[PDB]
DNA sequence: GTCGG
DNA sequence: GCTGATGCGCC
DNA sequence: CCGACGGCGCATCAGC
């Protein structure tokens, strides 16, 4: 059904072949940003010369889109493909915690299969073991009516502990999709700001009660702003067990909560792209505060910022609502 | 790998 | 302890 | 070996 789905696809596995395998980073953004704007183009792509003229798209692209429409696949991936080795780095590579680094060291001392991952838990960090645990749930996209309840618990909570937290739920939900792949929550509290933290212990207090009534079942990684880990819904009693769930807690600085929610908005790509527009009119952004560039390549003080509009303004963009920052495709008949 | 020099 | 590099992660 | 390319949190290491 996708339009120019087979490049996409293939512009999608050489980027991950460069990240994990490669470990080029570089070349993998290049191939992503290339999907991107082919699967963004509204016509089926007929030459490379075509291709070429979108953005992001050079010789070598075209080259490839040139003969994936001829023979209908690209011989430098079916040697990929073929090659054992870089087929169990790939695979090793999707268990949270273990990235390109791991997952080559790993395949080299002679583990290539989940199998052979689950026989050797002692030489995984503990992140890499709860990753490994729950690899077949985390794979799991959760329908949009999972998010409304865990959404429900986690305000529910959160209120609990004190009713001047407020939390939001980013990532693809507050892009409207009706599936996500895990659960983002944004916290803010007035005790801290970019200025002062009053409170010492704000997103634990939140975590641990999320804890205590077993919502968060298990940690990845957790400091003063970001919790990364587990949790999972209660289910109907004697019905069946609802799978874990990747959740994402991060708190930001009540005075910063526009960059913020941009920030973990999302898509991750649309982050990159407006980003790489502020950089080219001078300014530099991030999850906290937009900066304009002085002349020497060093950011000055922030700006003022009243909504998430004002930092389109700053860079020249039309503001686009959070449902038009998702990636989208077009569909042929 | 692509683009701005 | 701090700073800076590497690895892995978020959008 | 042209060099930038989005920006940063947490975990852990090295060198001071
Ligand atoms: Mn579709
Ligand atoms: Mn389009
Ligand atoms: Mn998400
Ligand atoms: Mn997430
Ligand atoms: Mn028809
Ligand atoms: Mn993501
Ligand atoms: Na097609
Ligand atoms: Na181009
Ligand atoms: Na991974
Ligand atoms: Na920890
Ligand atoms: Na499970
Ligand atoms: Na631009
Ligand atoms: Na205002």
């Amino acid at each position: 059904e996708t339009l120019n789905g087979g490049i996409t696809d293939m512009l999608t596995e050489l980027a991950n072949f460069e990240k994990n395998v490669s470990q080029a980073i570089h070349k993998y953004n290049a191939y992503r940003k290339a999907a991107s704007v082919i699967a963004k183009y509204p016509h089926k792509i007929k030459s490379g010369a075509e291709a070429k003229k979108l953005p992001g798209v050079g010789t070598k692209i075209a080259e490839k889109i040139d003969e994936f429409l001829a023979t209908g696949k690209l011989r430098k991936l079916e040697k990929i493909r073929q090659d054992d080795t870089s087929s169990s780095i790939n695979f090793l590579t999707r268990v949270s915690g273990i990235g390109p680094s791991a997952a080559r060291k790993f395949v080299d001392e002679g583990i290539k299969t989940l199998e052979d991952l689950r026989k050797n838990e002692d030489k995984l960090n503990h992140h890499q073991r709860i990753g490994l645990k729950y690899f077949g749930d985390f794979e799991k996209r959760i329908p949009r009516e999972e998010m409304l309840q865990m959404q429900d618990i986690v305000l529910n909570e959160v209120k609990k502990v004190d009713s001047e937290y407020i939390a939001t739920v980013c990532g693809s939900f507050r892009r409207g999709a009706e599936s996500s792949g895990d659960m983002d929550v944004l916290l803010t509290h007035p005790s801290f700001t970019s200025e002062s933290t009053k409170q010492p212990k704000l997103l634990h207090q939140v975590v641990e009660q999320l804890q205590k009534v077993h919502f968060i079942t298990d940690t990845l990684s957790k400091g003063e702003t970001k919790f990364m880990g587990v949790c999972q819904l209660p289910s109907k009693n004697d019905e069946k067990e609802y799978p874990h769930r990747r959740i994402d807690i991060r708190l930001i600085p009540k005075d910063q909560y526009y960059c913020g929610v941009l920030y973990f908005t999302g898509s991750d790509i649309f982050n990159k792209n407006m980003r790489a527009h502020a950089l080219e009119k001078g300014f530099t952004i991030n999850e906290y505060t937009i900066r304009p560039l002085g002349v020497t390549g060093v950011a000055g003080e922030p700006l003022p910022v009243d909504s998430e509009k004002d930092i389109f303004d700053y860079i020249q963009w039309k503001y686009r609502e959070p449902k038009d920052r998702s990636e989208h495709h077009h569909h042929h008949h």
